[PDB]
RNA sequence: ACUCUGGUUUCUCUUCAGAUCGCAUAAAUCUUUCGCCUUUUACUAAAGAUUUCCGUGGAGAGGAACAACUCUGAGUCUUAACCCAAUUUUUUGAGGCCUUGCUUUGGCAAGGCUA
């Protein structure tokens, strides 16, 4: 967690890089199907 | 304004289930793909097909229990005060006769008499 992921490849900035215990699920705001412009 | 009809609850079982069985929502298996991947599970998430589970409705049967009683249905679903009535029914003067012509007599049609 002290790495600063922001500088990391984008196949690198995932959760448990390497091990068979992965999901699709990313993060938060790329789940967020909201936008801020509509309604 | 009347005669004949006649319940509700609850338990269990056997079947049929289209229906939003379900105005709710789980899991497993298989076949495709999907993300990891280091070995099995345990997994990621989409489709299709199966099941399983928590439930449900309809019908039939057998019990226990307010069962002894209405209600519902069917049936024409009963009568005298005040009206005897002046265009299609059962209290409405519309009633008859002959002549003429036709017709085998019978019978049919127009006319007159009309209190």
């Amino acid at each position: 967690d002290h790495f600063n992921k922001t500088i990391l490849p984008k196949v690198m900035q995932v959760k448990n890089f390497g091990r068979s215990g992965r999901t699709k699920y990313t993060h938060l705001v790329d789940q967020d199907t909201t936008s801020f412009d509509s309604a």
